[PDB]
C-alpha cells in the first residue's frame, strides 16, 4: 500500500501521484487559452442555446464546464447538455464546479454516451447514486475547489467551452451575479472558468443595456451571450436566510467549538475565520459573537460560503471585511452588493488554490468543518455515506483544513444508527494531518500532531479525550457497523488538492 | 514603402508588417506566464527595492515594465532603474506604459548601457529629446495603449518583472489606486502588466491590513510587495481639477466641435463619447452639456482619461456610467471610489485592444481628439513637433479614432509660427482613414471618405471646407515651414495598433 491505509490500485497510483504527507511545489507555466478575436461589427448575442453550441464549434471528445452557484435551482446544466444530446454530440467531457440533485437528467446522458467523463466537487444523492452503481465506464474525477482551480491553471485539464449562467449581462458579455430576476450573488467558481476556457458562453436570464456593472465576468472573457426565459428556479434563491439550529446536542457541539476558538492562541484583535453553512458548524458563530462582544476584540475578515449570520456580523461591526466565493442564501447575495468593498467577491483560485501566488485561506486563522466520518487517524470523509454510496462533496474541506492555522472538525458522536467516529473511513477526502481539533458532544479531541495545542488548552474547561476514545464511545452506542458489499470497479478517483491521489471509491453492489 | 507615403526602410518594413489600410484578424494563443507558487508560510513582503530585484532573479537582457498613472509625479521608475544600475545589471529592456519628463534619469541609464530597448506610448520632452539625437543604438518601439495591450497578450513581447506602483496594498498583494497618501485613481495600464507578467513586484506607499479593498490588482498576480517612504510626489496628484479654457479661439473650436456632435446621426438618447483632457478638446463638453440639457437626451457612458468635467456630468445625471482607464486629476480619481459602479475601472486591454473579445471603444459613438499636425490626407501626427524632435505620445489616439463611429480631430489653424495643417506630416500616428471630421476656428473639414457625413451635415450651419483649403489657409498665415535637417539613423519605429509599421522617426541634426 501507500502512505495511509488506502487500497489504491497501481494502475491509478502510477497514473497519478501516489501519495498525499504533503509535498513541495515548483514553478509552472500557467494555462493559456485560444482566443477568437472579435471584429468591430461582430454580434456576440445569439438566439438560443442551440446556436451557441453551433457557433461554438463543439465537437465530440471536447470538454465543457458549468458552475453551481444556483445550486438545486440550476437550469443551465440540464439545458445545455440536453441540447448537446439532441444534436447527436457525444463523448463529451464534463467539468462542472459541482453537481446537484436537480442535475438528475445527467444520468441518462451518461447511459447514452453523451457524457463520458466527469470532474467536480460533488455529485450529491441522485447523480452520485448512479455513479456508485457503475453507470459510467470511466471514473469520476473528484477535486476540491482549490484542486479544480489548480488543475485548470496548471493546464493538466483544459476547457473547450464554458457555459456559464449569469443573472445579468449586456449584449457584449459583462455579467454579474447580483443583478437580475434570478441572482445568486458571488460567481467565484464561474470566474475562473471564463478566465481559462477557450470559448465562453454566458446564458443570462435578464439582458441589461451596455455597459453592465458591477462586472464579475468582463466582456473580454466572453464569446457569446444567449438570453433565455429562466436560468434558475425563481424562489430557488429568492427565499430568505437560514436561522441557527435548535437541536440541543448540536448547540452544545457548537458551544464547545467556540470555546476552543476563543481560547486558542489565535483569538485576538484582527483574527480571521470561516464557519459552516448550517448545523453546529454554523451555530458556532452565535457563541463566538457573544464572546467577541464580552471582550472588545474584532475579527479582520470572514471567508467561504457566506450566510446571513456572516452579514449580521459585518453590520454589527464585529468583522471588518468579508471575502465571498459563494453565497448560501439570498440575503448574503444581497449583501455582496449592499455593503460593497466590505463584502468582496473572489474567484475560486484566489480562494483556495495550492499553486498560486497566494490564496485567502492562507490567511485564515481558524476554520470550522463538519464530517460524515473520521477515523482514529484523524482522516475525514465527506464523500461517501454509511452505505458506501457517494453522496457528499469535497468542497474546500481539505483545502482550508490545510491552510488554516487551526482546523476544527465538529460533528455529533453518532447519527441515528451510524457512528461518526470509526477505525477507518470508507473514503478519505481530508488527511488527519490537516485536522487539529475534533469537537463532539462528549468533548474535544486534540490531534497529538499538535503538541503546542495540547499544552495551550491544558486548562481549557472542556472534556478532552483521544480520538480512539471517541470511537469506542461511539461503538458503545450503535455497535460495530455492518460492513458494506463493494465491487471491483473504481467508480471514481479522489484527487488531493495538490494533484495526487489520496484515495478511490468503488461501486456498491446492487 | 507603406500604404501611405512613408519611406520606411525595407529592413524594418520586412521585419514588421509593412502597411497600415487596415487588415484582418485571426485566432491566436494568448500569452501565458511562468508562475512561482507560494508556500503557505512564504512572506511576500520585502524590505527594499534592492531585495525585490534580488529575489526576483532579474538578469541581463530581461524585460521589465512600469505604469504611468502617477505621471510627472512618478518615483517608482527612477527608483527601480537606479537600483538596477547600482547593482551592475545592464542590457535591460524597458516596457513602461508611457514615459514622462520626471523620468529624465533614464537618459544616463541609456548612455551607460543599463537600458538598451524601450517601448511605450510616449517619451515627452526630455527623454524624447535625447532619443531624437541618437542616444540609443536600438530604435524605441512606440505602440498605442491598445497596441501595447495587444502585444503583451499576443506574446510577441513578454514581461519578466513588472514593478508597479500602488498607493495602497496589503502584505499579500491586493492593491488599488484609490486609497493611500498618494492615490492616482484607476490602474488600467498597470492591471494588464500584473496579469501577463511573469513576476510582479508592487511598490506601495502605504501598507494596509489584510485584506485590502477595493482590489484592482489581486494577490494572485503579485509576487512581492515593498514599502517605501513615497512612490509619488505629494501634491503631484493631491491638487485639484483643471477648469475649462478661456482662450476665445479654443472656445470657438470647442463650440464648433460640439455642434458637429450634436448634429450628427449619433446624437440621441443613450449615446457614448470621449472628450479631451484639456484645451478645446476638453471644453467641447461644456457646449455639449448645454445642448444635452436643452434637449432631454442622456448619454449612456463616457470613456478615456476622466476629468472633473466628466464627474460633473455623471452627478448631474447627464451620463449614466463612466468607464475609466486613467484619471487626469485628483477629483476624478476620487470619484472612481465615491460613485462606485457608476464610475468603473477598466484595464487597458478591455479599453482599446484591437485583438480581444471586445473593447469598450468599440461601443464609442464619438471621440474628440487633438493634434500637432494633420496633412491633406487626413493623417494625424501626435509624436513629433515642428523641429522634428520627438516629444509627443501615441496614447489611444489611433485607437479610438478607429473604433469610434465618428472621429473628430480639432485643433487651431496655427500655433505661433507653426502651421497645424500641412501637405505631409513628419510622423504618422493615426491614418486619415480613421479621421472623419476635422474642426478648426475657420470651420469644419469632412473627410470625403465619409460621404454619409457630408450629406447629413449639408445644412449644418458651420463653415465647411476641404482639408486642402485648411492647409492653404494655414500657409497664408505663417508661410511655408522651413524644412528640418534629419539624419540617417532610425531613432524609433511607430507600430500601428494592429502590430504593423505605419511610419518611422529619424534623428534630428543640430
Amino acid at each position: 500500500e501507500n502512505k495511509l491505509g488506502r487500497d489504491i490500485p497501481r494502475k491509478y497510483a502510477n497514473q497519478y501521484g501516489v501519495f498525499e504527507e504533503l509535498a513541495h511545489i515548483k514553478s509552472y507555466k500557467e494555462s493559456s487559452r485560444q482566443v477568437k478575436p472579435v471584429k468591430p461589427s461582430d454580434d456576440k448575442l445569439l438566439s438560443s442555446i442551440h446556436e451557441a453550441i453551433e457557433k461554438t464549434r463543439l465537437k465530440d471528445g471536447m470538454t465543457i464546464s458549468f458552475h453551481h452557484h444556483f445550486r438545486e435551482g440550476d437550469y443551465v446544466m440540464n439545458m445545455v447538455l440536453d441540447e448537446i444530446a439532441k444534436m447527436g454530440i457525444k463523448d463529451i467531457s464534463i467539468a462542472p464546479s459541482s453537481i446537484a440533485n436537480v442535475h438528475e437528467p445527467l444520468i441518462d446522458h451518461i447511459k447514452n454516451g453523451v457524457v463520458t467523463n466527469i470532474t467536480s466537487s460533488g455529485l450529491r444523492d441522485k447523480v452520485g447514486a448512479a455513479i456508485s452503481e457503475g453507470i459510467m465506464e470511466n471514473p469520476v474525477i473528484i477535486r476540491s475547489h482549490g484542486g479544480r482551480a489548480r488543475a485548470i491553471a496548471t493546464d493538466d485539464i483544459h476547457i473547450d467551452v464554458a457555459f456559464l449562467g449569469a443573472p445579468s449581462s449586456d449584449a457584449y458579455g459583462n455579467a454579474n451575479g447580483t443583478r437580475g430576476k434570478t441572482t445568486c450573488g458571488s460567481l467565484g467558481y464561474a470566474m475562473i472558468d471564463a478566465k481559462y476556457a477557450d470559448q465562453v458562453v454566458i446564458v443570462t436570464d435578464t439582458l441589461v443595456p451596455y455597459p453592465n456593472t458591477p462586472i464579475s465576468i468582463p466582456q473580454t472573457d466572453v464569446d457569446y451571450i444567449v438570453v433565455v426565459d429562466a436560468i434558475g428556479d425563481p424562489e430557488g434563491i429568492a427565499k430568505g436566510a437560514t436561522r441557527y439550529t435548535k437541536n440541543p446536542k448540536e448547540l452544545l457541539i457548537a458551544e464547545y467549538a467556540a470555546k476552543v476558538i476563543t481560547s486558542s492562541p489565535y483569538y485576538k484583535e484582527g483574527f480571521s475565520f470561516q464557519t459552516g453553512t448550517g448545523g453546529a458548524s454554523l451555530a458556532v458563530t452565535r457563541f463566538m459573537r457573544e464572546q467577541m462582544i464580552k471582550d472588545d476584540i474584532k475579527a479582520n475578515f470572514a471567508l467561504g460560503g457566506i450566510t446571513n449570520a456572516m452579514v449580521e456580523l459585518l453590520e454589527e461591526g464585529l468583522v471588518d471585511k468579508i471575502l465571498d466565493v459563494q453565497d448560501f442564501d439570498h440575503p448574503s447575495a444581497v449583501s455582496l452588493d449592499r455593503n460593497a468593498e466590505k463584502h468582496y467577491e473572489i474567484d475560486a483560485n484566489m480562494y483556495a488554490s495550492p499553486l498560486s501566488k497566494g490564496s485567502v485561506i492562507n490567511q485564515l486563522d481558524i476554520c470550522v468543518l463538519s464530517a460524515l466520518e473520521v477515523d482514529t487517524n484523524f482522516n475525514v470523509n465527506v464523500m461517501t455515506g454509511s452505505d458506501g454510496v457517494i453522496r457528499g462533496a469535497s468542497g474546500g474541506h481539505c483545502d482550508t483544513a490545510f491552510a488554516a492555522k487551526m482546523s476544527l472538525v465538529i460533528s455529533p458522536l453518532v447519527r441515528g444508527r451510524i457512528p461518526t467516529f470509526v477505525d477507518k473511513v470508507n473514503t478519505v477526502i481530508t488527511p488527519g494531518t490537516s485536522v487539529d481539533v475534533v469537537v463532539t458532544e462528549v468533548g474535544i479531541a486534540i490531534n497529538p500532531n499538535r503538541p503546542d495545542l495540547i499544552e495551550y488548552f491544558k486548562d481549557l474547561k472542556v472534556p478532552q479525550l483521544t480520538i480512539e476514545e471517541l470511537k469506542e464511545k461511539a461503538y458503545a452506542i450503535v455497535g460495530n457497523p455492518q460492513p458494506i458489499q463493494y465491487g471491483d470497479k473504481i467508480v471514481a478517483l479522489i484527487e488531493y488538492r495538490d494533484g495526487s491521489l489520496i484515495d478511490v471509491v468503488r461501486n456498491v453492489l446492487e
